[PDB]
């Protein structure tokens, strides 16, 4: 078009980026500021307008990003997250999932953009790791239900009860005096399961960290 | 054989595999929905029948698998795993011993199985600080259960109670206000013994950890 | 100068900068022994007297310091923060900031210089990782006080409660039997805050960690 | 000598040190089954004679060897070892002390005795950063002591309690429930002290590790 070059040599400019960073910024500190009672009850209507009046420069840049780009927008995993955050800050647990667009800030920023897609870069080899642990989680989980479901029903009554209490045991937070030792009194072999599972969990993590370590030297001594 | 070349050519075909794929997953799906009362009494007896007449197509292909390796299966360790985890299932503790079948999924899945042997070879270079670390919790353990034992009974009055407080100290769960201190109540100079096997304890973790990543990285540099 | 010449070649002295040391090292002994209230009704006065003597002597030498580089001085870290010790320790909270004068050790002398030096030149790399980590803690941080700021004051009621409350959790100290499970007494459903929350942040410092070992690598296969 | 040559022919023999290794052995299971109540009552002199008349052997193998090699003996670490484990196994805590003879069974096995050299040659490169470590311990301890001393006795009234409370906030054992959180009852900015003496703790030791991988791995990339 005639306009549309106009259109697309702003959407494009870096002043009509850094604009909507001042408005994640200025929103994020709105955001923060709504935490305070006492300043919600002073300030309160200045921030609720001033929310008002940035999500809809949100929802035109939006709208805008899409006209530039009409299909590029939606196979781009970065502008896919911004249309998906200002959908949730459209609708009239919502409340809270709308502070999320604050990671709008991690997508305008670049820097911060190469640094979460390095850390996405890195998933694709733990899949099988992980496949491995959600699988050995899952079998330990049915034999704790199993075993310890009746006399101990808040930890272990459940096989969601016994995937969080495995969880904790894995994390070692409390394994063996909040959750083994009080076993113990009732079931005196419980060590059987646990310290067997604590090593297996920790020696597949343990290869987990050693294996971002090696995908991530390849490409330097090459 | 006439048919034998036919078995040989069903047994090692990807659908054979794949079919006993998809049973090992319904039977965990099947051993998952176990630990609910509420769906054992509405379908109990679909799930039970169901667990016998998958526990005898997995008996007959552990069959056909040994006829068409005579003494290759009796040699390999995921077969022979097999083999014990079918053996497990057929006999008239075992009750929970029985989900361990579901780590069949890991045997036929090959990337699962890559992995696992991944993990496996690791272990070899392990062997010898192992080795010092089991000579070195028996060492501290006996000197525990020498010095505590009779004031602090439930936590190192045994050897095996020793080799239980001593992990716990070593994963760092309550290690000082959960054992240290309340000892020091009594026998005031505990630490020396303790943060002296703190440290030794996780030196040597350590190092376990930087060997795991240089026998790693060895094969990539050449 | 022609004395300039002297003191330039007495500050720069092996001699001089041996003596400040050992009066570093006397005054950390004098600072420690402080603490002792038997020693100090006993020999309080002799070292008081010696905190002054000792902290005039140090101030001389800031003095001659400056004379020999002029603007050197104030463009260098280790003396810039030597500078601001001796202020500190010069003034009539406080009383607990002289100790700081202890680093002054670690100025001195050069191999502890080297080490400090190197810490450092590590952290401009963590930059981007720390900016995305402060940016997720705000984020979580603001959704922790909206969700459990009323049941849970004394932990998620304010910003730095819940800044504070996260932390704990991603240093995973009671992040389970403390935080969480007390919480799922009212809220059964926090697990999908904080199990997420701690897979992020345990994920992001993993890639801390292992980008510390890829930008320390890099020196030594060139 | 005539018979010289026969005595460095069997204390350099294969079949002499197996044998001083089966007595290590028989001498480590008999130490472990004298925790025994019941074993010692009904075996206890069977023990007791077998302790005597082993303690007996390994003093005249000490007497063999050192003849063997008159000053090559006392400067050998792993000999001058066994020197100091035999003599405290001589003496008419020293009870407790005898168990240290089981680490003769590192010296004698040559793996082992490789592994733990290894491990002690990683540690010259860490003097750097654990004079760092103690000399930030130190001013820390100090300037807690002051702080918390009074109000919290228990925890941070001496220097020696508040070096012990430190390495447990640093082992991030009970960190802030255990202490900070009681802490900041009457002290309410007590994170101040903790949350940055935890970062600076945590970076310094994560380096460490780091530089631990550095020096294994140079040796690997030459
Ligand atoms: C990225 C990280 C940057 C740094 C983040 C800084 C966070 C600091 C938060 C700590 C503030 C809270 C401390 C405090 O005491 O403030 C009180 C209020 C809540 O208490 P309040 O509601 O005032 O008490 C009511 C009493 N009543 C019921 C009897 C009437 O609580 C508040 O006033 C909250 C104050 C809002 C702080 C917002 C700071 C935003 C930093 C900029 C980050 C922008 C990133 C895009
Ligand atoms: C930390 C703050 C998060 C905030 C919420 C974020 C929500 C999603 C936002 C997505 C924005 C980032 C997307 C992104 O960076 O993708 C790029 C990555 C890395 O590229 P890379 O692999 O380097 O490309 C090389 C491959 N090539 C040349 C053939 C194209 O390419 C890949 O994706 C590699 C494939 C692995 C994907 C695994 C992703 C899912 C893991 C987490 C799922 C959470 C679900 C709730
Ligand atoms: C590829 C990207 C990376 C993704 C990797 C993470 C995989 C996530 C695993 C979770 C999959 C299974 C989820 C699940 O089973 O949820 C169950 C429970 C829910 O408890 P629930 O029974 O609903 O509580 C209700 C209480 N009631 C009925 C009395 C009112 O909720 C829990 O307990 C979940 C606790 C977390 C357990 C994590 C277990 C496997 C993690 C493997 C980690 C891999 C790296 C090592
Ligand atoms: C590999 C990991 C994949 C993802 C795993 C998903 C795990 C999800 C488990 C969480 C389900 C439990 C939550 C829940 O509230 O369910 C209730 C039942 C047990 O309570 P219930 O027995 O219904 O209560 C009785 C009350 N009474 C005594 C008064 C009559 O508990 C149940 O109903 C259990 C529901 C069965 C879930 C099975 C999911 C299998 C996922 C597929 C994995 C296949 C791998 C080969
Ligand atoms: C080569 C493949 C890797 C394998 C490496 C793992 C080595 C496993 C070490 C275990 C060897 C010794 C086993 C043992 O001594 O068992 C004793 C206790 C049993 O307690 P017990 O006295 O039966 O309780 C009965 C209570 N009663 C009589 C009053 C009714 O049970 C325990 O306390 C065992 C607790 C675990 C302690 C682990 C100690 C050494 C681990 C070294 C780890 C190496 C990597 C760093
Ligand atoms: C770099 C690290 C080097 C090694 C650091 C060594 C630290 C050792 C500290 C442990 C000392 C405390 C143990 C102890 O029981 O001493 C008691 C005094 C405090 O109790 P006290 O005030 O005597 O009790 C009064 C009783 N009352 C109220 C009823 C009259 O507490 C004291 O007496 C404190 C003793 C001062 C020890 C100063 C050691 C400095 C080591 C040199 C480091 C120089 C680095 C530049
Ligand atoms: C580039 C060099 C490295 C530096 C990296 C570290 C970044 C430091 C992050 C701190 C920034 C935000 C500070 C902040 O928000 O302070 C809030 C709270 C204070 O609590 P406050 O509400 O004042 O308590 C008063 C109680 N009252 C009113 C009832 C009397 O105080 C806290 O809760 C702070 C707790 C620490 C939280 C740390 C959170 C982000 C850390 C990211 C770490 C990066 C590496 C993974
Ligand atoms: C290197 C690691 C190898 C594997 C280490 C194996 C450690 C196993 C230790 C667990 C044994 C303790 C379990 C147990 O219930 O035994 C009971 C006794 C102590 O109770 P007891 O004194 O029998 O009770 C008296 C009751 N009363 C007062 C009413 C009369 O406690 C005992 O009987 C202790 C049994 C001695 C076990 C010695 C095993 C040595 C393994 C070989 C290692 C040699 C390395 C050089
Ligand atoms: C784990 C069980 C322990 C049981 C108690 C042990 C008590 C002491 C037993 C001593 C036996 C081992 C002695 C030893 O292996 O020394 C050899 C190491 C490693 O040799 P390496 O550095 O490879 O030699 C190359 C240097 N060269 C070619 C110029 C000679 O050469 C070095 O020593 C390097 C220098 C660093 C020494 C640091 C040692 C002290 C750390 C722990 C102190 C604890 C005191 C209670
Ligand atoms: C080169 C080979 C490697 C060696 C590196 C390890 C360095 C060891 C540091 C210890 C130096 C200072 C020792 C010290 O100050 O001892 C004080 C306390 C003793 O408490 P105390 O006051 O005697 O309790 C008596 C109670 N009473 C009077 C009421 C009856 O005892 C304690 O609290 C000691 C607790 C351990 C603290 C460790 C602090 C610095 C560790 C730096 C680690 C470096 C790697 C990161
Ligand atoms: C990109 C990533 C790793 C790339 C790599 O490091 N080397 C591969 C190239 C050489 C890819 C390549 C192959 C992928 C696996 C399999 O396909 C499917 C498999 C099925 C399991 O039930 C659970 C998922 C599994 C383990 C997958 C995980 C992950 O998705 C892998 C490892
Ligand atoms: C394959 C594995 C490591 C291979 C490697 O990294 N380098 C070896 C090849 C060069 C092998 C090679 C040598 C093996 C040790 C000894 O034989 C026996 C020894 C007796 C002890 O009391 C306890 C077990 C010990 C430490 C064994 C551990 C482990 O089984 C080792 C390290
Ligand atoms: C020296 C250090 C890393 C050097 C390196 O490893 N490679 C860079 C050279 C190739 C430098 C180079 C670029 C720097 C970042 C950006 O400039 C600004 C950016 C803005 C964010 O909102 C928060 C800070 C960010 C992430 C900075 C972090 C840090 O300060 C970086 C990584
Ligand atoms: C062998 C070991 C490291 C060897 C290395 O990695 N590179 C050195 C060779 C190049 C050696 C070489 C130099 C040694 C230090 C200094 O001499 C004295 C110094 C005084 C401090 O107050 C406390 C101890 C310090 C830090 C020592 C630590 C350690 O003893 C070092 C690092
Ligand atoms: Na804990
Ligand atoms: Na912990």
């Amino acid at each position: 078009g005639s306009m549309y070059l106009r259109i697309t040599n702003i959407v494009e400019s870096s002043f009509f980026t850094k604009f909507i960073i001042y408005l994640i910024v200025l929103n994020g500190i709105t955001m923060g500021l709504e935490t305070s009672k006492t300043f919600m009850q002073s300030f309160g209507v200045y921030t609720t307008l001033f929310k008002q009046i940035v999500i809809t420069i949100f929802t035109i840049e939006i709208i805008l990003r899409i006209y530039v780009h009409r299909i590029s927008f939606f196979k781009d995993p970065w502008s896919l997250f911004d249309f998906f955050v200002v959908a949730i800050s459209l609708v009239p647990i919502l409340r809270v999932l709308r502070v999320l667009r604050l990671f709008r800030l991690v997508t305008a920023v670049p820097q911060m953009r190469k640094i979460v897609s390095a850390l996405i870069s890195v998933i694709p080899g733990m899949l099988s790791v992980i496949a491995l642990m959600t699988l050995f989680f899952y079998i330990f989980a049915i034999m704790a239900t199993q075993l310890f479901g009746e006399r101990f029903p808040e930890w272990f009554g459940t096989l969601g009860e016994s995937f969080y209490t495995l969880f904790q045991v894995m994390t070692q937070e409390s394994w063996s005096m909040g959750i083994v030792r009080p076993l113990m009194e009732v079931y005196p072999y419980a060590w059987v399961f646990f310290i067997p599972f604590i090593f297996v969990v920790t020696f597949v993590m343990i290869n987990l960290v050693v294996a971002i370590i090696v995908d991530a030297m390849a490409i330097l001594n090459q």
